[PDB]
DNA sequence: CATGCGAGTCAGG
DNA sequence: GCCTGACTCGTATGA
């Protein structure tokens, strides 16, 4: 049966009431500066349609959607927010997004649509957006009268979903969590999006053009050692050179054939010459790809920038993702790719990019919630931790530490987070899992507090049936019963590792809240570009560099307050690539 | 030929 | 051992 609503011709009083369920539609997967294709109100007063070109026009609604103390009720209202700083309109008072809600109740659900949403409390008087805009290239808007009754039945979805999902919350101790933390975020990170980052496009240009240079050498270097052509980047082809041509040793196979990944080419190098040349040909073809030719792709010809969309409902432990362009995976471990982040410059003439970040923030956040006396005194004494770590688990005092020792305790630390592992260690380490385990146990007997945790963290996992952060994020973990033991072991490993990574996350994502309101206080111009999961990148004018020397490290430092301290360091320069 | 899928690969924290 | 996203190739359908 047919939903009823008013196909509005112009905007009336009672369409705006100071509390509704608002849809501001935008098809388009990347928002940025996207059309608006139809707006749904439902409030008291009944429920409502209204073409964008009126509405967007229409003072008292523009006004009304401006107005804090008109609360609205949305899915993915961030969407909306930016969709509508395109356009020079503000949105405020946006007091639930559904979203955010269904995220927090269960991200497994990868709830991506109202009516997703809207199936995990039995209400299906919603179709799918995917049913009804198609996918790809069949994706299209509907005639007026299928889009009309599809936003009113979302927003009618919305009005109706609000109470229960906020009373589940609750029930959940999420109710702050929500309220107080993504949501606040989410208008951040739209303001984000919306300012973008500079590119210095020429300077891209250039980097590519010398790469191509390098790429043509090596290229031919690698056919004139293979003795013939062929397609490099197709590991089947590759895979045909050097395991069948040149006999090379088959050390590791993929599901469907030779496995040519790094870690296994880079033990076959000694074998023939051909082998480095591919991995520098991987190395620089990855940065053409990807780095250059990919972001000149995305970059808005106009303004010079790029402006990511950063995904706050896809994790499972409560980070946030980017795209288009993902400016959280930029290249910095090798010089050469590290050359890229100079591509990446203020937005404004004398301003400078800022760069602060927490020091080991998952290994304190452990130390904290595990309790361990040693990993606390460690942080307390502000240690170099993977040297300490390397002190204990093979007893020897500081100046005996080796370098591949301290290796080797980093590979273990870097590990101990994602939940121990002989075999992960091992593959990490180059080393037989009977000797990973060994390391596994000698850390376990030098760090006591963090087996407990372990096995408690497990342990609760299975009663509960979930894990939960420092702020109340949760996350379901069903196969922690499970009577296969990989499926079982990949789940338990989530539930020592989820309360670790995610509790890092709840943190940065209120230094960045906090942050944002002393920038407010101090009137500064400086202002937030990225999150890369353990830090914040900002732009500002150079006349306010010493001020957030001391002003960012403090927020990020006092976010929340734990057993051990939290470190942050911080660096600025012309470029991305200079901050450091 | 057209768009779209998985597989394999590798960039980041 | 955890958490991500983008690009290539080669196949899928489909013209
Ligand atoms: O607007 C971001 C928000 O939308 C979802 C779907 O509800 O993702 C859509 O937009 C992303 C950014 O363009 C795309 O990567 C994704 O493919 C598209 O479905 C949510 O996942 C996200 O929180
Ligand atoms: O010149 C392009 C032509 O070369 C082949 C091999 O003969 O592939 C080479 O060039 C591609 C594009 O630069 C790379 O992706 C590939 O790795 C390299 O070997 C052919 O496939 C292609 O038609
Ligand atoms: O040997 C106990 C030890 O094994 C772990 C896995 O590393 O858990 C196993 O044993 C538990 C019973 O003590 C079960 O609840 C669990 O399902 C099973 O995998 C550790 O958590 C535990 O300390
Ligand atoms: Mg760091």
């Amino acid at each position: 049966k047919k939903m009823a609503f008013t196909l509005a011709d112009r905007v009336t009083e009672e369409m705006l009431a100071d509390k509704a369920a608002l849809v501001v539609e935008v098809v388009e997967e990347n928002y940025h500066d996207a059309p608006i294709v139809g707006i749904a109100v439902v409030n008291e007063h009944g429920r409502f349609f209204l073409r964008p070109e009126t509405a967007l026009a229409d003072p008292q609604f523009v006004a009304w959607l401006g107005d804090e103390t008109k609360k609205k009720s949305m899915f993915d209202s961030k969407r909306a927010a930016v969709a509508l700083k395109w356009k020079g309109i503000e949105l405020c008072g946006v007091s639930f997004d559904l979203l955010l809600a269904a995220y927090l109740l269960d991200p497994a659900q990868g709830v991506d649509d109202v009516a997703a949403a809207a199936k995990m409390k039995q209400y299906e008087a919603v179709r799918p957006d995917e049913a009804v805009y198609g996918k790809g290239a069949k994706r299209a808007v509907p005639d007026e009268p299928v889009l009309a009754e599809h936003l009113v039945r979302k927003a009618a979805a919305i009005w109706e979903l609000e109470r229960p999902f906020l009373d589940e919350l609750r029930r959940n101790e999420q109710d702050r969590l929500l309220v107080e933390l993504e949501q606040p975020l989410s208008s951040i990170l739209a303001e984000m999006e919306f300012a973008g980052v500079k590119v210095d496009t020429k300077r891209l240009e250039q980097m590519g053009k010398e790469l191509a240079e390098q790429l043509g050498t090596v290229e031919q270097r690698i056919y004139e050692l293979a003795g013939q052509e062929f397609n490099i980047n197709s590991p089947k082809q590759l895979g045909v050179i050097l395991f069948e041509k040149l006999q090379l040793p088959v050390l590791k196979k993929t599901k469907t054939g030779y496995s040519t990944s790094a870690d296994v080419l880079e033990k076959l190098a000694p074998y023939h010459e051909i082998v480095e040349n591919i991995l520098h040909y991987r190395q620089l073809g990855k940065l053409q790809s990807t780095y250059i030719e990919g972001l000149l792709k995305v970059v808005r010809p106009d303004t010079k920038k790029v402006h990511t969309i950063f995904n706050q409902a896809l994790t499972q432990t409560g980070r946030l993702s980017s795209t288009e362009p993902n400016l959280q995976n930029i290249p910095i471990r090798l010089e050469e790719g590290r050359k890229i982040r100079q591509a990446f410059v203020p937005s404004e003439s004398d301003w400078l990019i800022f760069a602060a970040d927490y020091s080991q923030i998952e290994l304190r956040v452990l130390a904290h919630i595990a309790e361990d006396d040693n990993l606390m005194e460690a942080f307390r004494r502000d240690l170099d931790i993977h040297t300490k770590t390397a002190m204990d688990i093979f007893q020897v005092s500081e100046d005996e530490v080796t370098p591949n020792m301290r290796r080797q305790a980093k590979a273990v630390n870097f590990g101990i987070v994602y939940g121990i592992s002989d075999y992960g260690l091992a593959q990490n380490l180059n080393i037989s899992r009977k000797e990973a385990a060994e390391f596994i146990e000698r850390y376990f007997e030098s760090f006591p507090g963090v087996k407990r945790y372990m096995e408690n963290i497990v342990q609760e996992a299975k009663q509960k049936g979930y894990v939960t952060t420092l702020l109340h994020r949760r996350r379901y973990l069903p196969d922690i019963t499970s009577r296969n033991f990989n499926v079982r072991s990949f789940a338990e490993r989530m539930a020592m590792n989820t309360p670790i990574q995610g509790s890092a996350a709840d943190i940065i994502k209120k230094a960045m809240i906090d942050l944002n309101a002393r920038l407010k206080e101090e009137r500064l111009q400086a202002h937030l570009l990225l999150q890369v999961h353990d830090e914040l990148i900002l732009e500002a004018p150079k006349e306010e560099m010493e001020r957030l020397c001391r002003l960012v490290p403090e927020v990020m430092e006092q976010a929340v307050t734990l057993r051990v301290p939290l470190k942050v360091d911080y660096h600025y320069g012309s470029t991305w690539y200079d901050a450091k």
